[PDB]
């Protein structure tokens, strides 16, 4: 046909307006299915798999994939000059698409703003118990993060820090990260772990607004900055409708849906000159962690070994 076969890791909320843009811009027709490829299916059906694009939103699902050989080589002129090389493959497996930060929200009454050289490790303290709220520790959001903090502690720092985060929680681990920011507002916590394009689509949502007024937005400065993790996009290695699919992560990377990706989802573009939104503008730049992406995915396995010798979901004593 004329078409692409997208697997999606993103909810249609903050992917399918790039999508109908394509569309209607190309004339490639899209279907879309939603994650739950699915990297084990797209492993066994091999050859079979009708996957052409997976939509990622964590670096060490793309390494998942790509170390699996799950994916292929794309050498794309239009990649090369959209593309900053920092944010995609030097080996041209997959790409980045935005940045976002994982950043830590405080109650606006209840803490304030939190000063320069403030750190997550700051959250396992224990003049914060009670007083923290994060989703899952198995959420890959939170799994990178701690990756991360492998990568500039080790093991046994790490550990100790997920021991008194978990320590330090308000409630059991429960919901995704806008949640975390409606129990700030409802006064059951007052710091919480999250990305910080929420708070831009929670300020753009009518109902959703006065979570985000309860908050404010904290880039963690201590010696490692704020993390960073990121959308991207990887072509699968069967790719039925690769020439379709080439296409689409050129558009995606383009200055169109650059911006579509700042203003609507008020994430980081990848791609130079792209002015973020007027909200993600007012919150200031701040110092990025100078981790490389791939070196925070080789610490997955090992973050995720940690999260579950603490049973950091385990709120039962």
């Amino acid at each position: 046909a004329n078409e692409v076969n997208v697997y999606s890791y993103r909810q249609p909320y903050l992917i399918e307006p790039m999508l109908k843009n394509f569309e209607k811009d190309t004339g490639i027709k899209v279907n879309i299915i939603f994650a739950d490829g699915l990297v084990d299916r797209v492993k066994q059906e091999g050859e079979l798999s009708p996957a052409d694009v997976l939509l990622t939103v964590d670096i060490s699902r793309v390494m998942e994939i790509v170390n699996a050989d799950l994916a292929q080589k794309i050498d794309s002129k239009v990649l090369e000059k959209n593309i900053p090389a920092q944010f995609r493959d030097s080996n041209d497996q997959w790409f980045g698409l935005t940045t976002r930060a994982r950043v830590i929200y405080t109650s606006k009454d209840r803490v304030g703003k939190l000063p320069a050289g403030f750190d997550y490790l700051d959250l396992a303290k224990p003049e914060y118990k009670g007083k923290v709220c994060v989703r899952s520790g198995k959420n890959s959001y939170n799994v990178s993060l701690f990756a991360a903090m492998i990568e500039h502690y080790g093991i046994e720092k790490t550990k100790a820090f997920l021991e008194g985060l978990k320590a330090n929680l308000a409630r059991k681990p429960q919901g995704g990260d806008r949640d975390q920011v409606k129990a700030i507002k409802e006064g059951i916590c007052d710091y919480s772990i999250g990305n910080s394009y929420y708070y831009g689509k929670m300020l753009d949502d009518e109902k959703q607004k006065s979570w985000a007024e309860a908050a404010i937005i904290n880039f963690p400065s201590g010696e490692h900055g704020t993390h960073k993790n990121i959308s991207g996009v990887v072509i699968a290695k069967h790719s039925p409708n690769k020439a379709n699919a080439v296409k689409l992560i050129e558009y995606l990377s383009g200055e169109k849906a650059q911006g579509l990706y700042a203003e609507l989802n008020h994430e980081y573009p990848v791609k130079e000159g792209i002015e973020p939104s007027a909200i993600v503008k007012g919150w200031g730049t701040f110092k990025s962690d100078t981790i490389k992406l791939e070196d925070i995915a080789k610490n997955y396995e090992a973050a995720l070994k940690l999260v579950d010798e603490v049973k950091f979901d385990d709120f039962s004593e």
